[PDB]
This record gives structure tokens, sequence and C-alpha cells, in this order.
């Protein structure tokens, strides 16, 4: 029983983290076989930040300018590439902790483990959410950038987030391990604000059916609805459309629950029209929206890795 | 910016999980030089569970009897032995990713990081407080048991946990790795619930502290008041008494914030009295008691290990 906002196991992740220094910057690379991916703002200096010219910057910088530290032992870089937003800096010795990999570039509403890193060293490990504005509600300090997201599929580490930058609401951007930025985002000094979010409605209803399993149920009424005029009301209070692939996806949690997907939407309607009334689901007093129904299944069946 | 549940990285703790199996029962071991520890109801059948008699149980038990596996590798038990309500499997292999290492018992109010395993898989990684009635609110299923908690300080994981039971409130009771439980509660199928649990107030007060480092700062009003007012206060909405201990440990969060500890206890006070009238503090709608002084102070200076 219980039901907590829980991280894979960081351990195969912990052995790729290093620490990437271009003259005056400091901050972590991703070590993969004989590779070194770090966002390129390494090359950037306290002055560039406005509008940086990063194929002018690169161009001036040799393999020797890199000091790449895996702990104490410093990482010889013999190439150097720019791909899109990240820099690939070729090292001589291959990782010997290199997991089972993939590069996956994740969807809005999907989730993942951050591995909040400071000079190539892990502080901690958080679960987020991709957020539709494609943004991250995450915790980063200075010298964060180059941490990464992951999923796990039993020995495989899926990375499909790279830290890079904060916004001035205090929400995150980063890239995909291509480099490519999730959402409108650049990387350097300039105005751009995220887009209004919305909460992911499928995600709510996973957590509601994670409630009912551990035996929190009191907020389930008599009622159904169809799925136009569930998505009539959900738009009222900024939450996304439900897809017929959304009400797919919950069909294991409404196959274990006894629950139809309609009824369920049902019960959220009222909840959002009435609210919790100061009651609380799953010890919040708030509708939660970044557990998938792929999360709730994971912590309810105790799938390893 | 932002302020997030977060774990320990697990990779520590990943290197010195293992499965122990004798006869029927199967559950996770802690592996640590050449001794695995386990919880000791692994020798009990599912006809046993009432009041199992522990020391004729093991008497019964051979070497041979325990099947300890790291991964797909058996490894082989040369010595047994029960210390409280653990067993200690001595190995004739010392695990070669044992970690620096102690063993601790918290107190209630402080806070570790559970890597939940089964089969001695790790499945993901969760903060948990010692709860005041000496329970935890962990995410636990069946062979979830030898499961451990931990913190780390740079180099060094300190063990204060091993998870044995679920009471039937869905709440979670253990023992520190000498196999003493925290709390009254005993590892057989009794009557044993839960005392009443109370708010960790100098946790709320701490991460009153994360919220305005953060910039969340609607709450702060114009008052102060005495230790001894706000805790009469505190003891109607059953918070424990806030001791000068508590005030000296959040010296850090008042000197950064400017904002004087019992300053603080006064707008904690109406928050107590009058609600939070619907609105957010670091986006949750309660009042949170799962983040320690020191918690906060590491999540907001980045903390490595
Ligand atoms: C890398 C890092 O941690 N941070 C950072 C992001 C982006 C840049 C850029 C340089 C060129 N184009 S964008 C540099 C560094 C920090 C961060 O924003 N730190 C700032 C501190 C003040 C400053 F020095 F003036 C400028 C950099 C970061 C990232 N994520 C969260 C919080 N801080
Ligand atoms: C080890 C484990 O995961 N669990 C467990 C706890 C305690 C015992 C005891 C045996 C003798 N004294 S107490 C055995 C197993 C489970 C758990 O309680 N599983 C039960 C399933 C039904 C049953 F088989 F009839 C009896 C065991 C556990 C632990 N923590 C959370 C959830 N489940």
């Amino acid at each position: 029983s219980g039901f907590r906002k829980m991280a894979f196991p960081s351990g195969k992740v912990e052995g790729c983290m290093v620490q990437v220094t271009c003259g005056t910057t400091t901050l972590n690379g991703l070590w993969l076989d004989d590779v070194v991916y770090c966002p390129r703002h390494v090359i950037c200096t306290s002055e560039d930040m406005l509008n940086p010219n990063y194929e002018d910057l690169l161009i001036r910088k040799s393999n020797h300018n890199f000091l790449v530290q895996a702990g104490n032992v410093q990482l010889r870089v013999i190439g150097h590439s720019m791909q899109n937003c990240v820099l690939k800096l070729k090292v001589d010795t291959a990782n010997p902790k290199t997991p089972k990999y993939k590069f996956v570039r994740i969807q809005p509403g999907q989730t993942f483990s951050v591995l909040a890193c400071y000079n190539g060293s892990p502080s901690g490990v958080y679960q987020c959410a991709m957020r539709p504005n494609f943004t991250i509600k995450g915790s980063f300090l200075n010298g964060s950038c180059g941490s990464v997201g992951f999923n796990i599929d039993y020995d495989c580490v899926s990375f499909c987030y790279m830290h890079h930058m904060e916004l001035p609401t205090g929400v995150h951007a980063g890239t995909d391990l291509e480099g490519n930025f999730y959402g409108p985002f650049v990387d350097r000094q300039t105005a751009q604000a995220a887009g209004t979010d919305t909460t992911i409605t499928v995600n709510v209803l996973a957590w509601l059916y994670a409630a009912v399993i551990n035996g929190d149920r009191w907020f389930l009424n008599r009622f159904t609805t169809t799925l136009n005029d569930f998505n009539l009301v959900a738009m009222k209070y900024n939450y996304e459309p439900l897809t017929q692939d959304h009400v797919d996806i919950l069909g294991p949690l409404s196959a274990q629950t006894g629950i139809a997907v309609l009824d369920m939407c049902a019960s959220l309607k009222e909840l959002l029209q009435n609210g919790m009334n100061g009651r609380t689901i799953l010890g919040s007093a708030l509708l939660e929206d970044e557990f998938t129904p792929f999360d709730v299944v994971r912590q309810c069946s105790g799938v390893t890795f």
C-alpha cells in the first residue's frame, strides 16, 4: 500500500556524470562510450550571454581548452563538434560504466527522473513531467546545467532531457540528447516566457485510479458522462482534451478497479465543479497531474529494473 | 530555483541489494563486506505468522537452506545468526561495491531516502520522514521487505531503516540495521495500531523558509510571537512543541532570509488559525512537514555526494 512521487534508481546515470570546464565556466557532462555530451553554453563567458555566436566561440576553442574530469581523473579530449544546442566531446577513454542506453524525445504529459548534479557530482533524484508548455518544474541551482532526465526499462536507460536554463518564472527549459530544445526556447539571455500551461487530464485520471486502488474512494459519485460532455467541462478548468488514446491507455487501471473510464471522468467532473471541500486524495489537497497511467501501474505492480 | 521532494542518488545502495530465499519466502537483503542483512521473517511460512517462534524456526534452518543471489550469481552462505529482528548471513564473497557506510538510529522528524526493491532488484527511490508515531508513509508492495532507508554525507552511506511490515492503516514499520523496531511494533500478524501522529513543526517552518527563498512570500504577516504563545496555538492543531534546539537548527534559514524564527512562527500561527484560503505554497494546498531544515539547506545550496 501507499503512493509516493517515485524516481528511477539513478545508479546507471550516476556512472555517466562528468565535469566539463571551458575557461571560466564549469557544468555537467554525460559520458557514454568515448563521447561526453554537454550544453554548448559552456563556451560562453558572462558577457556573451545576450546573443552568443556559438560557431565563432567554438572555432576559437581547442580540444585542450576542454577540461573533462571523471571524479579526480582528467579525460583527454581528442575531438569536439556541435549538434544543435549540445557539444559532443570525443575522449580517448570509453566509459567502463556505460549502461545500455537510447536517446528519445518524450511527449508533453510524459514523466522522467532528473539526476540533479553540480561539478559532475549528483546531489539528488526527483520525478518530473514534461509540461504541455514544454517546460519542467524542477529543482536546479547555478551549475545544474548538463544534468539529465531519463526513464529505465529493465536494463536500458532512455535519456530524454538535458538541463540548459531557467526562465524568469523559475520553471526550466532544456533539450533532448540531440540538443533540440523542448518548446520554442533558445540558449541565450533573451525575452522568452513559457506559454500558458494546462493540466494533464489523463494523468489526473490515472492518479484518481491510484487513490481507489489504495482505498481513498470518497470522491467516487454514482454518475457517468459522455467523452464529449466531459471535455466541455474540462476545457473550462484549463484541462487538456481527453482523447480515445488516453481512454485506451487507462484500460488496465479501469480493468483492475472495475471503474469505467467515463465513470471516473464523471467523478473528476464533480471534483472540478465543486472542489475537494477541504478533503485530501493520497495526502494531497489539489488534483495531481504528474503521474502517468504507467507510473501508477509500475508503483501498484512493483516493476523492477 | 524550484523546490521538489528529492531523494539521495541510490547508486551506492543499488550495489548492496541482493535476493534472500529460505524455502517458500523470498525478500531483499543488504550485502556489506561478507554479511547479508535481511528481515528474520524470511524463515516464516504463511502458517507461522500469528506468533512465529523465530529461535525454533532458525535452529531447523541450515546455511544451505538460504539461497542468496546477487543478480543471477548465487552467494554461498557459510554462517547465519539472529540479531533482534534481522538475520546476518555470512557469505564467502565480500561485496566488491561495498560503499563507506554506518548504521544509525534516526530520531522522529528526520528524513531519509528509501530504495524500494523486489527480488533484490530496485524499482524506485523516494524521500520519507520517520513519523513522531514511529511509522513511515512509504510505497511498499508484497516482497518489498528488506528494502533499506539511508542518508548520504559526501561518500558515507548512513543506513537507518530496513522495511519489515505494513499496518492495516497502510502505514509502514521497520527496524534499524541492528534489527530493533522503530516504535512498539513486532514482526508477527497481531493487533498493533500506530499511536496518533503529530505534525513536525520545525519541518513546516523549514518548508516556509524554502518558500520565501523561492519567492513564495504571500503568507508572511507583519507580526511576531513568544515561543510559549506559539506552542499553545501549535498544541491545538496537533503540532509538536517547538524547542530552543529547533529554533537553533533554523538559524541558517533565518540568517539567509532575514526572517526571525519567532516572526516565521507568527506567520505559521495565522496559517493554522485562518487556513490557506484556497492558495498554495511551493505548489501545495496544505502545510508540508517532511522537509528538515538540512533538506531545505541542501536543496537551496546544492550539496553533492
Ligand atoms: C548552466 C547553469 O546552471 N546556468 C546557466 C544557464 C544558461 C547560461 C547561458 C549562457 C549563455 N547562454 S544562456 C549560463 C548558465 C544557471 C544560470 O542561469 N546561471 C546564471 C547566474 C547569473 C549569471 F552568471 F549572470 C548568468 C548565469 C542556472 C540554470 N538552471 C537553473 C538555475 N541556474
Ligand atoms: C516481506 C513483505 O513484503 N511482506 C511481509 C511482511 C511481514 C510478514 C510476516 C511473516 C511473519 N511475521 S510478519 C510477511 C511478509 C508484505 C506482506 O505483509 N505480505 C503479506 C501478504 C499476504 C500474506 F501472504 F498472507 C501474508 C504476507 C508487505 C510488506 N510491506 C508492505 C506490503 N506488504
